[PDB]
């Protein structure tokens, strides 16, 4: 496609071949509205790199392009869904110079939970049909959805793409998988043989969880403050780790303060999570969550 490094110069992020093929299933589909091609059978819309392939770009910052809410900076949305939960789907990559390791699903509206959908977009897509069939009762949209469903499953046969909800190339990342993060997906940073890369949070997750809960809800700023003592002590346990090159620490604990999405964890976390994705080579990431904690809103077409 003519757009195609018009995407990569955009995003400053290389796309995988499914990307690309997918676009080209779309336009065969419905080739005057392609990123339209599934809106009436599935209620889904192609976005974000889809909008540069479909020529809709032509200030715009793409690091903000459809980045909902909860998208931390490794996830990539590229089609939405239900704007009453804010359904979407995303490229999920560990590092800016990685291609996707597979697709995830997050409905804004209700978690920041990213929830696997395969590795490529046609299974993404595939498995979320299989999902919308089992609430169709009219027979004429059964019928249409069958259709499409036997097109993609073809597609990704002539393709070679797996439609498992988990490959093995995905089960294999969750072996380097150093921690899942409140989101569930998972960080993956360098560890070597003695364990340097990373060190685990002095608390559980469903700890940590209950220290976010009283600072939120601490009925003074006074009350806040001492609230606030922990995070301010495990941001000092993260300098340490940070000296001894721990760096996954510190993405862990930005990390799950983003995830748990009060304002109040902001400044906490822009102090985190740059420096981390700095320390760790991942540039982009520490521009994106920048942009995007300065400007962290519930809507976010940059096309307006
Ligand atoms: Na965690």
């Amino acid at each position: 496609h003519h757009l195609r490094k018009e995407v990569e110069n955009h995003y400053k992020l290389s796309l995988p071949e499914d990307f690309y093929h997918f676009w080209k299933f779309c336009e065969e589909l419905d080739p005057e509205k392609p990123s339209d091609s599934l809106s009436a059978s599935l209620g889904l819309q192609l976005v974000g790199p889809y909008d540069i392939l479909a020529g809709k770009h032509k200030g715009l910052n793409f690091n903000l392009h459809w980045r909902f809410y909860y998208d931390p900076p490794e996830f990539q949305t590229i089609i939405i869904g239900d704007n009453k939960t804010q359904y979407h789907m995303g490229y999920f990559r560990d590092s800016p110079d990685e291609f996707p390791v597979y697709v995830g699903i997050n409905e804004a509206k209700k978690n920041c939970i990213i929830v696997p959908n395969g590795d490529n977009v046609f299974a993404a897509v595939k498995l979320f049909l299989t999902k919308k069939l089992k609430e169709i009762t009219d027979k004429k949209k059964i019928n249409l959805l069958k259709n499409i469903d036997e097109k993609l499953t073809e597609a990704a046969r002539e393709l070679g793409y797996s439609l498992e909800q988990r490959t093995v190339k995905m089960k294999q990342r969750d072996k380097k998988v150093v921690t899942k993060t409140f989101h569930g997906a998972g960080l993956v940073v360098p560890v070597d043989k003695n364990d340097v890369g990373y060190r685990e949070l002095p608390e559980t997750d469903a700890d940590l969880k209950r220290i976010c809960k009283t600072i939120v809800e601490a009925a003074s700023d006074e009350e806040r403050l001492k609230a606030f003592a922990p995070i301010q002590e495990m941001m000092t346990f993260v300098q340490f780790a940070n000296d001894e090159c721990d760096y996954g620490m510190g993405l862990e604990l930005g990390m799950d303060l983003f995830c748990y999405g009060s304002h109040y964890f902001h400044k906490v976390a822009g102090q985190l999570l740059p420096l981390a994705y700095n320390l760790l080579k991942r540039n982009l990431f520490a521009e994106i969550i920048e942009e995007h904690l300065a400007n962290r809103s519930q809507e976010n077409i940059d096309q307006l």
